[PDB]
């Protein structure tokens, strides 16, 4: 507990650490059902070792690692239909979303300086399904949120957004491509039309879905769901998270802006003295993001994505066969189970070694069918749950 | 450049990555003289591998890794003379400083809600030597900074701070234990007295110095410099950065608060739904911080710190012997060289394979004598610099 004068041997300290690691769950063991992280692609362990002693906060010392960040951003941009994207491989979707909010706020600040805004704080339309990082941004940056309601399919109400844009002076719109709770996709096509017609910045949070949606086989796509979400719609920025469905080690997050014109709105003016929030920051995230996308190609990511979707629809089928009520038919590799007693059922599952997460907008257990979840784990989950219900 | 359909082999992608890594500098090669990062302790490569697939954003899944974060914070707290510290192993000193600023701001918000503050924004006294992360915080959180001037020894003017606290309603004070530019130590003892007498929060930025000052041999200590900076002075929070002079891999930063009473001021209220800014975040930083401090003990860190100081004073001696003007006699393992033509000299050094950094408050080259800088590198640096000056 206290700092000691004498050191200890490598064997002593590693064995102590391994005992603590033994208390953790491991993704490959069939315990973790509620996480959007999973096992990393094995090749990334070598890449982390190669790039461990780099620092993208000092890119003049690590020119090659910096070029790899640029290449990683370019490959993500290509995936998102934008060959000119300006962006960064950052610490995660939270920092990515915060940087988009900073950009929105600095566009508003410039208007305020010119007398072109009656808003004392940026006014941003955000769906109530938005990830908690948006609340962190609101709280830090003193943003004003207009919370948009969701429709019966749990996607943002586009008519509300359009009406709010007419009623108020709006500084940004947020749409979500793959919501945290249910994996639904907002109508980005319509939101982007509203945004373009009114000269409003629009950010797409595709932290999870950005590395799933582009790879979905047609049989998993649903009539009337629009899967368009990327720069082909003219959106201003997109968050996308390699350390979720990109199989990259933490920290590997992505923020892409439509072009380099946005970089100036990420400036910070220091009277007595970088676009990311962090300073010193890893170089291995960009190396891993580039390398995993190159190693797998579209073919390899498609195989993983649709294996997850196969197991997602298997879980959905088994749930209904056992008279459980999924909240929705799954869109991405996320299924939620309606249950009034969800808190207690979650704890009972936990006692039996099944770790799910629980929802906010609805009383349900959330299962994220990442690549570590196999058929036998789903079968095991159903047995344990049936047993709890007797 | 573009996303491809077909993947590539492991050999192809690793060889490509290794070519980019070949363009980087490496700490052990005698090129990097201006960085506060260095080679990691070799044991940490194994720890990163063990803990790569953990996530302190989901500590309920990684109970052991979470306990190790708590143990890492406790060891840092013990080093800083506080057995009850509440804190986190975060992404770096930037996030640490931002969390301290969030705490300061939320203490002010509570006062504002009760009518106990005439300040429309928190008013924080910050020395002009403060790290750029404080400007990032000001810009994001709409803080009002009262910039404190520095004295001839480049430390904060304590009388200015005391006078400003009488003239204005002040919500926080920042002191620096190891400035970025010169390695000087503000008079934290006096600042903490001012802060306590006026009920003002005080944060100490010891990102660099916190893992140097406690280990300095008496011969490196200077008459009249006060080396006290930690919780024995009753300060409210301290930033300390293991991935600087703690030899830990990025990301390993530290933020410690005086006690768990501060946790409530890091809350974020989400109407429709964690104390760190990041969400998903590494677990290996806490494991490495704990393990390196246990492995080295005070004895092993003292040896490294004072080896760096030996080489720092060697560099200072050689500089004067060659008629260069150091800005100050070094306090920590940082030396700066006065030069009117510092920008051009820096570029000339760069052309010769010597990478220094350059200062803000003064026209000088900054050398950070990290453990990778040995006598032969200092001798080589002096030769190249003498040559540039002819």
């Amino acid at each position: 507990r206290n700092m000691q004068e004498k050191g200890v041997s490598e064997k002593e300290i590693l064995e102590e650490l391994k005992k603590y690691r033994s208390l953790d769950l491991k993704y490959e063991d069939g315990n973790i059902f509620g996480s959007m992280c999973s096992n990393v692609l094995p090749i990334t362990r070598k890449i982390v070792d190669i790039f461990l002693e780099t620092n993208l906060g000092d890119p003049g010392l690590f020119k090659g690692t910096k070029l790899l960040e640029e290449k990683a951003v370019a490959l993500l941009g290509s995936l998102l239909n934008n060959k000119d994207a300006y962006g960064h491989i950052v610490s995660g979707g939270t920092e990515a979303n915060l940087m988009a909010l900073r950009c929105i706020k600095n566009i508003w600040r410039e208007k305020r300086r010119k007398g072109l805004s009656k808003n004392e704080h940026p006014k941003i339309i955000v769906p109530i399904t938005a990830h908690f990082s948006f609340e962190k941004g609101r709280e830090m940056m003193d943003l004003e949120y207009i919370y948009a309601p969701i429709k019966e399919d749990y996607t943002i109400d586009e008519k509300f957004v359009k009406d709010a844009v007419e009623d108020y002076d709006v500084d940004g719109i947020i749409g979500i491509a793959g919501t945290t709770e249910l994996g639904t996709i907002d109508n980005i096509e319509e939101l982007s039309k509203i945004a373009k017609e009114n000269n409003i910045y629009i950010h797409v949070d595709a932290a999870f879905g950005g590395l799933v949606i582009p790879f979905l086989d047609d049989k998993y796509k649903k009539k009337g769901v629009n899967y368009k979400f990327d720069f082909s719609l003219g959106v201003d920025s997109i968050t996308i998270d390699p350390h979720k469905m990109g199989h990259c080690p933490i920290p590997s997050g992505g923020i892409l802006f439509k072009d380099i014109g946005y970089k100036r709105y990420l400036d910070v003016d220091a009277p007595y003295l970088q676009a990311t929030i962090l300073g010193t920051r890893v170089g291995f995230g960009g190396a891993c993001t580039y390398a995993v996308l190159r190693y797998l190609g579209r073919e390899g990511q498609r195989k993983i994505v649709n294996e997850c979707m196969e197991n997602t629809l298997y879980l959905y089928k088994k749930l209904k066969e056992n008279n459980f009520k999924p909240v929705i038919e799954p869109i991405l590799n996320i299924v939620a189970i309606e249950d009034e007693d969800y808190k207690e059922v979650c704890k009972k599952l936990r006692d039996r070694g099944i770790y799910v997460s629980v929802c906010n907008c609805v009383k349900a257990l959330r299962i994220v069918v990442m690549p570590h979840i196999k058929r036998e784990h789903i079968d095991n989950f159903i047995e344990i749950l049936n047993s709890i219900k007797r």
